[PDB]
């Protein structure tokens, strides 16, 4: 009884652009990782030791800064993002940066051992590594829950890039000027996503995937708020900005 409208020429183009944007901004071999400040793993088996050392912070801060640069690159290739004022472009990028990083990290996340595997042994990131970077389990546990839940959706790469774009272009972000434009750009992306699922995703017996995808966006909202709280506490540690990057400092500070 549910209508299945075909993907329009513009919608097929939008997907093509977004897939191409992602392949230009996501290296699945993670060959740049060795250029970061080296990962250090001291035995913790302690929140006092954690903040004392912050051993994994320089590496992960470089990982996040690098990721932010890629997201910016990805955003500029999103259809519509061009038409926005640069002031609205920054607003959207700053408030969605950590959300989109959590999204795009799912391509490296594996349910083999519940880790982010970016090769090879050194660049395998477990729960203990994130703690060693000065974050508590209040963020880390729900983050893994999110990643696992997202993995089980078995998203097509077409859906994965669309979801990242919808995430970035959000009219309900604190500080937006032209919310109607952002809403129009998001509607264009959402409609393409809704059409694609009904068209391309099998069987389809339960097209209830879209509602599950919108739920993931809300999961990101609360994760964003929790990371924000924990970042503020990390920044209280003396000589902490040293371990971060000017870009990470601007986005979260
Ligand atoms: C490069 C690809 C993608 O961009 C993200 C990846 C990742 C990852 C991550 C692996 C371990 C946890 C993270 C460090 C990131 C993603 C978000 C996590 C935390 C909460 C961010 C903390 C930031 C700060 C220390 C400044 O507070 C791997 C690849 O899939």
């Amino acid at each position: 009884d549910s209508l299945r409208p075909k993907l329009s020429e513009e919608q097929q183009r939008i997907i093509a652009i977004l897939l191409d944007a992602h392949h230009k901004t996501y290296d699945p071999t993670y060959s740049d990782f060795c250029q970061f400040r080296p990962p250090v793993r001291v035995n913790d088996g302690s929140v006092t030791l954690e903040l004392s050392q912050l051993s994994m912070l320089p590496h992960l801060a470089d990982l996040v800064s690098y990721s932010i640069q890629k997201v910016i690159g990805f955003a500029k290739m999103i259809p519509g993002f061009r038409d926005l004022t640069s002031e609205d472009q920054i607003v959207l990028l700053k408030s969605s940066a950590i959300e989109v990083i959590m999204l795009r990290s799912n391509e490296s996340f594996t349910m083999d051992d519940m880790s982010w595997t970016c090769g090879n042994q050194d660049y395998k990131y477990r729960v203990s590594d994130v703690t060693k970077a000065g974050h508590s389990l209040e963020l880390i546990e729900p983050l893994i829950k999110f990643q696992v839940g997202l993995k089980k959706l078995n998203l097509h790469e077409e859906e994965h890039v669309l979801l990242m774009a919808i995430c970035i272009v959000s009219p309900d972000r604190p500080g937006v000027q032209d919310a109607a434009l952002i809403e129009a750009i998001q509607d264009r992306l959402s409609n393409t996503l809704q059409t694609y699922i009904r068209c391309r995703h099998p069987p389809p017996g339960s097209h209830l995937l879209y509602a599950k995808m919108i739920q993931k966006l809300a999961d990101l909202r609360s994760l964003n708020e929790e990371h924000s709280k924990q970042y503020r506490c990390l920044s209280f540690q003396p000589e902490c900005s040293m371990k971060l990057t000017p870009l990470v400092l601007e986005v979260f500070g």
